[PDB]
C-alpha cells in the first residue's frame, strides 16, 4: 500500500474524498463514482511522489511523465489535482529545492506578524505561490516558541523539543528535508521520592494503574452520565478527578465498616457461647456430685450415668461448633480490607502522574475543561515519541532561509480597512523610531497569549470582533519552562532518558518534577509544571538552580553531583514575546474557540487573517499544529488574492 501509506502520512483517507475535495471538485463528487476512484488514486499518487523525495520541488510536468496510464492522459485531472494538492501545502512544503525558479514579479504583498513555525511555513508557502512576503518579528531570532541554546557543543532546547509520532506528522518531512536528528523516548522512567529514594516497581505499576483508573473514570462521567456542569459552572478535570477519588475513599471507608460488623457479629457469638458453656458447666458439676447415693442404684447409677453423659454429648458439641467460630473469626481479623484508598506516600505517587499531565497541557488540572480536554486525541501521529538531539531550532533557521525577515521589529499597531491594510511596529532597540508598513493582507501569527493581553500589546483598529474577543477570553493559555543544567561530567543513568522527582505536596506536585537526559553534551532538562510554572517564574536563576542540585544530590548523593558550568531558566509566561507556553482547552471553552480564532476579519473582502498553534482545533499546542495552521493560511490567502 505505497498510494495508500501517502494518504495516511499526509492524514487523508485513502479510499474518499474529504469534504475539502468534494467543495473544490464538485464535479467528481457529484458525477461517475468511477472517475471518484481515478481522483483518488491520481492525488494519493502525487502524495507519495512527494513524500518519496521531500527534498526536491514536485511540478505538474513531473508527477504527469511519473503517473502510468491511463492516467498520464487525463492531463487537466492530473493539473486539478496538482494544484490543489500544492496551494493546500500537501506537497511542495517546507524546505526544498526549486527547479522552477521564482517569478521576478511578485503579486500581492502580504506582511506576516510573528517568525515563529506557522508564520515561517506560510512565510515559504506564500512566497513559492510568487507573493510578496515580508515577516515582521519581535525577538532578535527566528522560532518563537521554538527555542534552542548554542554555546560550544552544549545543545538545549527551551521551548519545544518532543516530535509526537511520525505516522501522519509533517514534521516527518520536514525532520528529512533539514536533516534534524531525532531520537526516541526510551519509555523507562524512574521515579524517586523526596528523600530521594527510587519507587519500587511493583508501586510504580500499582499507582500508576490508578492513575489510569482514575481518568478513564472521569472519561465515563462525561461522556456517559453527561457530568459536565456543576452550580451553573462547567466542571474541570481536577474538579472531576478529585470527586473520584472521594467516591474511591468512601468505598474503602465502606467495606472496612462492614468488615468490623463481620468481626462484632462473630465476637458477640462466641462471648454468648462461651456463656452458656459456663453454664453448662455450672450443670455439669451439679451432677459430678450428688450423682453418687441408693441400693437400686444399679439403676440409679445406670440413669446418673446415662445423664452425665448426654450432657457432654451437648458440651464438647459446643465447643466444636466453638471451634468454627476463632477459625471463622481468627481468619477475617487477619485478612482485613484495604485501611485506605491511597497511603499518604501513595498521594504523593499519584501527584505525580498529575503534574506529568499539567506538564503536557501545560496548566493546574483545576482549569481544564473536563468534556474538551482531550476534545483532539482522534488526531495523534502514530508512532514513539521523539526529541530532537541536535536541537529543534534547527528547523525554523532552515525555514527561514530566502524570506525577508525583519527581527527586533514589535509590532504595536493593525489597521485593516476595505481597501488595504498598514502594519506598525517600532525598533525594539530604539522605540523612538516606528515603521509603516502598507500591504493587501495581515497574517497574525501572534501567541494567543499575547492576544490576550490587557493593556493590549497590538491594537487593531477597527478593533476586532466580539465574537473574536470572547472566543480568545474563553482559551486557555497555559505554562510551562524549563531549567538547563550544563555539567563537564555525566552522573545519571546514560541509558535512561528520563527520570521523575515527586514532590512533597499536591500543590508543589509541579517542581522539577522530571528530568530529562536527552544531549551529546552533559547536560540535564528539568521541567516546572502545573501551579509551580508561573510561581518559579519568580525566583531567580540561582535558588532554582539550587533547588535542582538537590533533588540531583538526593538521589545520585552529593559529592556526586558537581556545580553546573552553565544554566539557563526560561520564563515564558514573564517573555512579553509569548506570555506563556501554549493554548489549553479551558473549562468553558471548546474546540469550537480554535475554529473561530482561525477566522479571518472582514471588513467587503477577506483583509486580517490568522495562523499560530491556538488557531488549529485537530493539532492545538505543537510545533505540527503550527505547521500546518501556517500551511493552512497560506492557502486560504492565495485563494483570495492570486485565486
Ligand atoms: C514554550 C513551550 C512550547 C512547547 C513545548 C515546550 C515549551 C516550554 N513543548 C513541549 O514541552 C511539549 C508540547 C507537547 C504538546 C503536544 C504534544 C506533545 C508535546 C512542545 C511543544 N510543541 C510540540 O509539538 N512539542 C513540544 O515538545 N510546545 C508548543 C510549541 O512550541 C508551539 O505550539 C509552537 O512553537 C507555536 O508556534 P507559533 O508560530 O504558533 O507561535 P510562536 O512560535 O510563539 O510564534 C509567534 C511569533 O510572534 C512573535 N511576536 C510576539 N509578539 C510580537 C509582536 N508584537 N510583534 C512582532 N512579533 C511578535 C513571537 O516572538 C514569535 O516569534
Amino acid at each position: 500500500s505505497g498510494v495508500e501509506g501517502a494518504a495516511f502520512q499526509s492524514r487523508l483517507p485513502h479510499d474518499r474524498m474529504t469534504s475539502q475535495e468534494a467543495a473544490c471538485f464538485p464535479d467528481i463528487i457529484s458525477g461517475p463514482q468511477q472517475t471518484q476512484k481515478v481522483f483518488l488514486f491520481i492525488r494519493n499518487r502525487t502524495l507519495q511522489l512527494w513524500l518519496d523525495n521531500p527534498k526536491i520541488q514536485l511540478t505538474f510536468e513531473a508527477t504527469l511523465q511519473q503517473l502510468e496510464a491511463p492516467y498520464n492522459s487525463d492531463t487537466v485531472l492530473v493539473h486539478r489535482v496538482h494544484s490543489y494538492l500544492e496551494r493546500h501545502g500537501l506537497i511542495n512544503f517546507g524546505i526544498y529545492k526549486r527547479i522552477k525558479p521564482l517569478p521576478t514579479k511578485k503579486t500581492g504583498k502580504v506582511i506576516i506578524i510573528g517568525s515563529g513555525v506557522s508564520g515561517l511555513a506560510a512565510a515559504r508557502q506564500l512566497q513559492s505561490f510568487g507573493m510578496d512576503v515580508t515577516l515582521l518579528e519581535a525577538r532578535d531570532r527566528v522560532g518563537g516558541r521554538v527555542a534552542t541554546f548554542r554555546k560550544g557543543n552544549y545543545v538545549a532546547d527551551l521551548g519545544a523539543m518532543v516530535v509526537t509520532g511520525l505516522g501522519g506528522n509533517p514534521m516527518a518531512v520536514v525532520s528529512k528535508q533539514v536533516n534534524m536528528e531525532l531520537a526516541k523516548i526510551k519509555q523507562k522512567c524512574p521515579l524517586y521520592e523526596a528523600n530521594g529514594q527510587a519507587v519500587p516497581k511493583e508501586k510504580d505499576e500499582m499507582v500508576e494503574q490508578e492513575f489510569n483508573r482514575l481518568l478513564e473514570a472521569t472519561s465515563y462521567l462525561s461522556h456517559q452520565l453527561d457530568f459536565n456542569v456543576l452550580n451553573n459552572k462547567p466542571v474541570s478535570l481536577g474538579q472531576a478527578l478529585e470527586v473520584v477519588i472521594q467516591l474511591q475513599e468512601k468505598h474503602v471507608k465502606d467495606e472496612q465498616i462492614e468488615h468490623w460488623k463481620k468481626i462484632v457479629k462473630t465476637q458477640e457469638e462466641l462471648k454468648e457461647l462461651l456463656n452458656k458453656m459456663v453454664n453448662l458447666k455450672e450443670k455439669i458439676k451439679e451432677l459430678h456430685q450428688q450423682y453418687k447415693e441408693d441400693i437400686t442404684a444399679e439403676f440409679l447409677v445406670k440413669s446418673k450415668h446415662r445423664d452425665l453423659t448426654a450432657l457432654c454429648k451437648e458440651y464438647d458439641e459446643l465447643a466444636e461448633t466453638q471451634g468454627k467460630l476463632e477459625e471463622k473469626l481468627q481468619e477475617l481479623e487477619a485478612n482485613p480490607p484495604s485501611d485506605v484508598y491511597l497511603s499518604s506516600r501513595d498521594r504523593q505517587i499519584l501527584d505525580w502522574h498529575f503534574a506529568n499531565l499539567e506538564f503536557a497541557n501545560a496548566t493546574p488540572l483545576s482549569t481544564l475543561s473536563l468534556k474538551h480536554w482531550d476534545q483532539d486525541d482522534d488526531f495523534e501521529f502514530t508512532g514513539s515519541h521523539l526529541t530532537v538531539r541536535n536541537g529543534y531550532s534547527c528547523v525554523p533557521v532552515a525555514l527561514a532561509e530566502g524570506l525577508d525577515i525583519k527581527l527586533n521589529t514589535a509590532v504595536r499597531q493593525v489597521r485593516y480597512t476595505a481597501s488595504g491594510c498598514e502594519v506598525i511596529a517600532v525598533n525594539t532597540r530604539s522605540t523612538s523610531q516606528t515603521f509603516i508598513y502598507k500591504c493587501d493582507a495581515v497574517l497574525c501569527t501572534l501567541p494567543l497569549g499575547v492576544l490576550k493581553q490587557q493593556p493590549p500589546a497590538v491594537q487593531f483598529v477597527p478593533p476586532l470582533p466580539e465574537w473574536k474577543t470572547s472566543a480568545v477570553q474563553r482559551m486557555g493559555f497555559g505554562n510551562l519552562n524549563k531549567v538547563v543544567l550544563c555539567f563537564d561530567r555525566v552522573f545519571w543513568d546514560p541509558s535512561v532518558n528520563l527520570f521523575g522527582h515527586v514532590g512533597s505536596t499536591t500543590a508543589s506536585r509541579g517542581e522539577l518534577f522530571l528530568f530529562w537526559n536527552l544531549y551529546k553534551a552533559p547536560i540535564l532538562l528539568a521541567l516546572v509544571a502545573g501551579e509551580a510554572a508561573g510561581i518559579m517564574e519568580n525566583i531567580s536563576d540561582d535558588v532554582i538552580v539550587g533547588r535542582c542540585l538537590a533533588i540531583l544530590k538526593g538521589i545520585f548523593g552529593s559529592s556526586a553531583v558537581p556545580q553546573p558550568k552553565e544554566t539557563v531558566v526560561s520564563r515564558w509566561r514573564a517573555d512579553p514575546w509569548a506570555r506563556g507556553s501554549y493554548s489549553y482547552v479551558a473549562a468553558g471553552s471548546s474546540g469550537n474557540d480554535y475554529d473561530l480564532m482561525a477566522q479571518p476579519i472582514t471588513p467587503p473582502i477577506p483583509r486580517l487573517f490568522f495562523a499560530g498553534e491556538h488557531t488549529i482545533r485537530n493539532y492545538p499546542a505543537t510545533v505540527h499544529g503550527a505547521l500546518l495552521s501556517g500551511l493552512r493560511e497560506a492557502g486560504r490567502i492565495a485563494d483570495q488574492f492570486l485565486g
